[PDB]
């Protein structure tokens, strides 16, 4: 998680070095100042509200003792764009004349262009010729203008007083930390992204995720193999598992050595790439456990070993890595994603540790059925019992073999599985105290681990039944309120279609709260992407800034309206204007059609002529699946009220499809062919009715 | 989940194919136009916004040109509602004209009539008599009467350059397009609903469901059996089971020739019905495995059989239907509901599962008995040991019998319901290497199951028990609470009785959540209906509009109030009108009855007269189970003062049964008596107060 990040101001205050420098524009005439800083405006006396957009060639700190000839060295060196160094006597506040020193350094861009200049200062008033204008004493003047050489005088030349005629290097000195300024300029006023060291590869490249997979299937082949060899006896007649194990070993060292050129996340931050300390966390966190773990202590053992025990340690050696990689398989925590990859790693963990208790279990039984010198043959041990049941029991002459080694080990392996489950069928036993402990142990221990099985696939399971049963619960409480009101079925129907629609199409995801988690202008840019087709397609809107533009898309919003469903009603105030984007809606006045409208067609009412509402004379009725974009009245109003240019353009261009206020008046076919059929077949005394009829037209007229 | 869709504009912009088309109303004198087109607008010059509402006779482009006898064609063809076409030459916004064909066809409506008309557009510019009125050059006319000939000159008539006396066809080609309009005119101006096509059925239909059950019932039985059949070398003595097998196997064929005529579900939509692909996402997703797993392998049998093995593979094939019909049988989880029916589905899984597994270990215990050519007994087999306990030890003479089938079958069944379920009796042990593998297998997959079962009914028992435990704490809560502040038992007992009763009323149901989940057009429907006895019992709504109905409907609320409790007390501001519409109510005054309420009976004060705040004179007290309808004094001001002609009646018909400002003076039985008793036993120096009352008297006057 990095970002492209400008580190321009970061760098130069860091390599300033307790200097001071001022900025200025580069493709600008006279080169108005940019930026200054604390220890110029300390010096000068000027503040920097008073020094910005000044000419970066310092005219207005100039004075009589000024060279015109400095002048035009300083206007060539900006219009030829050269590093240089220039010593001028300038002027200060109080315009006392004080010995300078100067140095410009212009900066280019990652576009291959210059922007940005850069001038650093210096004080050398205590080493040049003394110049008075008007002073109380030659000495007092002296003490004064030495008084302001503390940075030369600091530790960059401290030694002057020491010694004598340094000159010859104090310059010297003052230049070199102004010369490193090109090591600032490296960034270049560009998001210089942080570059990874060569020879240093991410973690998270292809290469890894697969060199992931094949260690872990290695470590755990391991992990199987290596009981089973140290414990059971078995011999060396089989060459081909040592060159396993030396191919298997190498792998390890190429990985142990690998691990030195990568890249780690740091815990205390995001992503961690200094060579000079990755290696050295490596080495104080694992790297000296996994070399005395990665060590081939069998290879070297066919030619000698300096003990045969190393071998058994070497098991739990390589475990460490079911540690180092197993907590690190968090990230194998990234895509096996039908319910979680934490039951594959305990079904696993749990046959591994079945493997080992059936080793202990054998090692256990071979230490136990014989007793040494006393020869008894102790036949209440388990694995004399096993040989008697199996066939083919112990004879002397030394003492017969019994029980072949196959058979032996998935025995071991049957009680070891059997005690775990809990299951225990009961055909082989332990009968003496030692298998007596054993058992405690190890039926403790499958009892946690069942514990842990049951609880984590319980969370799995109610997991992934939550949803389904609040949603379930929520269209049975809303059919429950439905059935109590006495609702008619035909408005109940559009409810509850209305409801299952909904929630089919936006599930459960709120477009507002998504809108509110982002911040003010990525929601801005949102609400135009989403508005985005109202703007580019309308005439209306192609005159709009990006302000205008962005404070009218943060208030729309976006209606899907069904077929059927009505919009605005007659008698219904109207308050909002509405774009059709898809689909078609028609409007109906006295149970006639007077319009129909299509994409990329408003309606509604001039809200800014008309400053006042009205109501609305015909009703919108849906036709197909249609999506509206509304905007209220309040709004646009205050907008474009605060944009005048905007509006000015905007009440010329924008044409109402049909205004609701309006309403035409009409006659129908049957009503004058009655009245014509009525005319063909034809009050002398209603004078009270006809004089209401002329005081009505009075008052009308 | 589909609806009645109108598809007028849709299909006739599918159907024009690069053609232009104004509609007009058809039982509207002199025809306005409803609708023009882009084509149009820009052929003709004329805006749309400057063509709506013009007779669709076509007089506003009319001209010098026009002849009489063609609007009278027009005329009675729009009168008399036939189809035809014309050429006749027409006008422009720049009066230039330039030869024209038109051609008109009204549309009819579901109603049986004639609703809109349809007129489409064409030029024949440059294939007409050429006609100039002012022109630069005869050559530069035709060249610019040419140019708007795009059209014809298009694809429509592409092969005319390359021709010669094309005019036979030319015409033809032209009016193909537009005699087509009468496909467009299908839907009439109406919800045309999708209806199914022809011999494809619902899936949801009751044959369907009546017919899945069967089904599911048949491959149950076939899962359970056929493993029994192919591994327990039955022998076929019974000749019924072959029967039942090939009508088993005719019902398979059967669903999946019906599976052909069915809709299904789109996982990207919603419903397809299109029969030139239903068929073949069908034959891509599960036809050639249903027929590979649908053929009478056994009954072509009774004849021959080209492989043994084919019957075994025949189970596998009858499973297919386990998954294409169980994930399907989340439709069966339709109505079982007291939990979950993931449940009857996971017992039943268990013992499918109990009857493959001793199916498999009777495979098994059978493959190892017997040395074949070694003639070993093998006693330390399983089958052997039980053979010797349960009697009828084996015997030479060839070999005996020993163990009856039935009893074999039952015991692998215990053996693998006491591995799978975990108890481990230990009567008949695994004893050889492959039993011993077999029970590793056994006991994995059975810890797992048994957890899964764990998990579901852990969450179903937290499902149930969650509601009750929630309201138990509240209840707990305000219990604790009101122990706190030492409230009074009168007070606690209403407070307790008033939310256990909400509770039980409401439940768990918010009916303002309820009402904000459905749209505004909803929303306002229903506020109708719930407060549809005010306005239909009371007489001052009679002359209410739509409009104003609405708008008021969305503001009254309800009040349940017990009886006992009280709405305004003396002293209190009245700011709210309210209709009761069940039980009685009664108004106290200085602890005496004035009145007295019921059902259609409205008390507060004139609003909109008063215009002014005005202190409560008296109680008003709940006597029965009442509901009350209130309405704020605000949003009835606005609503009133916005429809001014309702208020004019509103206002006239609305009387007050008690006004809540105005006050009765009276005097008492009891006072009036003590007077006359006093006075039968009956302030001359009192002139201070002499003054004051009459002072208080000169004020009052």
């Amino acid at each position: 998680l990095v970002a492209p990040q400008n580190t321009f101001l970061e760098n130069i205050v860091r390599r300033s070095n307790d200097t001071n420098f001022v900025l200025g524009n580069a493709q600008i005439v006279d080169w108005p100042i940019v930026y200054s800083n604390d220890g110029f405006c300390k010096l000068s006396g000027y503040h920097r509200a008073e020094v910005m957009q000044k000419s970066s060639a310092c005219s207005f700190m100039y004075g009589e003792l000024t060279d015109k000839d400095t002048v035009e060295k300083v206007r060539q060196t900006f219009e030829n764009y050269e590093m240089n160094s220039f010593e001028i006597l300038m002027y200060k506040k109080n315009r006392t004349p004080v010995w300078f020193f100067v140095k410009i350094a212009p900066i280019r861009n990652e576009q291959d262009k210059v922007v940005l200049f850069l001038c650093t200062f210096s004080d050398i008033t205590a080493f040049k010729q003394p110049i008075e204008d008007d002073s109380c004493k030659g000495w007092g003047k002296f003490a004064r203008l030495t008084r302001a050489l503390t940075s030369s005088r600091g530790v960059l030349q401290q030694l002057a007083p020491s010694v004598q005629k340094g000159e010859n290097v104090h310059k010297h000195s003052r230049l070199a930390e102004v010369l490193q300024l090109g090591s600032d300029i490296l960034p270049q006023y560009k998001q210089e992204a942080p570059k990874t060291p060569p020879h240093i590869i991410l973690h998270y490249c292809v290469f890894k995720t697969t060199w992931d997979w094949i260690i872990l299937i290695l470590t755990f082949y391991t992990a199987i193999l290596v009981p089973y060899n140290v414990s059971f006896k078995t011999r060396q007649n089989n060459v081909a598992w040592l060159v396993v194990d030396s191919i298997v070993d190498v792998i390890f060292l190429v990985d142990i050595v690998l691990n030195f050129h990568t890249t780690f996340v740091g815990p205390a931050g995001e992503v961690i790439s200094d060579p000079k300390l990755i290696r050295m966390n490596y080495l104080k966190t694992w790297f000296v456990i996994d070399l005395l773990s990665c060590l081939p202590y069998d290879v070297i053992n066919a030619f000698e070993n300096v003990d045969e025990g190393i071998s058994s340690l070497f098991s739990s050696l390589k475990v460490v890595r079911l540690l180092r990689l197993g907590r690190v398989a968090r990230k194998l925590d990234h895509y096996i994603e039908y319910g979680a990859a934490v039951l594959v790693l305990l079904v696993c963990v749990f046959g591994l540790a079945a493997h080992w208790m059936a080793c202990i279990w054998y090692s256990i039984g071979d230490y136990e059925i014989f007793d040494e010198d006393t020869k008894t043959i102790r036949n209440n041990s388990w694995l004399y019992q096993l040989a008697l049941d199996i066939g083919t029991p112990y004879q002397f002459n030394k003492w017969e073999g019994g029980p072949s080694k196959n058979s032996v080990y998935i025995s071991s392996l049957y009680f070891t599985m059997t005690s775990l489950t809990s299951v225990g069928f009961g055909n082989i036993a332990p009968s003496t105290d030692i298998e007596k402990i054993f058992a405690v142990a190890i039926m403790m221990i499958g009892s946690l681990l069942y514990a842990t099985i049951f609880g984590n696939v319980t969370t799995i399971f109610q997991q992934m039944y939550a949803n389904t049963n609040r949603y379930h619960e929520m269209l049975n409480s809303v059919r429950d309120f439905l059935k109590l009101y006495q609702v008619p079925k035909g408005l109940s129907e559009r409810v509850m279609d209305y409801i299952v629609s909904t929630w089919s199409m936006s599930r459960g995801i709120d477009t507002e709260k998504v809108l509110q988690i982002c911040p003010k202008d990525m929601r801005a840019d949102i609400c135009v992407h989403l508005n985005r087709k109202v703007f580019k397609e309308h005439p209306a809107f192609r005159l709009a800034s990006d302000g205008c533009l962005r404070a009218l898309a943060m208030e729309f919003q976006t209606v899907h309206c069904a077929p059927g469903d009505l919009i605005y009603h007659a008698g219904e105030s109207v308050d909002s204007l509405c774009f059709v984007v898809s689909g078609s809606l028609e409007v109906i006045q006295d149970d006639e059609v007077v319009a129909i409208l299509g994409k990329g067609d408003v309606f509604g009412d001039v809200f800014w002529k008309e400053a006042t509402l009205a109501q609305s004379c015909a009703n919108v009725r849906a036709l197909t699946y249609c999506d509206l974009h509304v905007i209220k009245r309040d709004a646009l109003q205050k907008v474009l009220e605060f944009y005048t240019a905007f509006s000015h353009s905007f009440s010329r261009n924008l044409i109402l499809t049909y205004n609701l206020r309006k309403r035409i008046v009409f006659r129908k076919i049957s009503d004058v062919k009655r009245e014509e059929e009525e005319r063909m077949k034809r009050l002398p005394p209603d004078h009270p009715v006809r004089r209401l009829f002329q005081r009505f037209r009075q008052q009308k007229e």
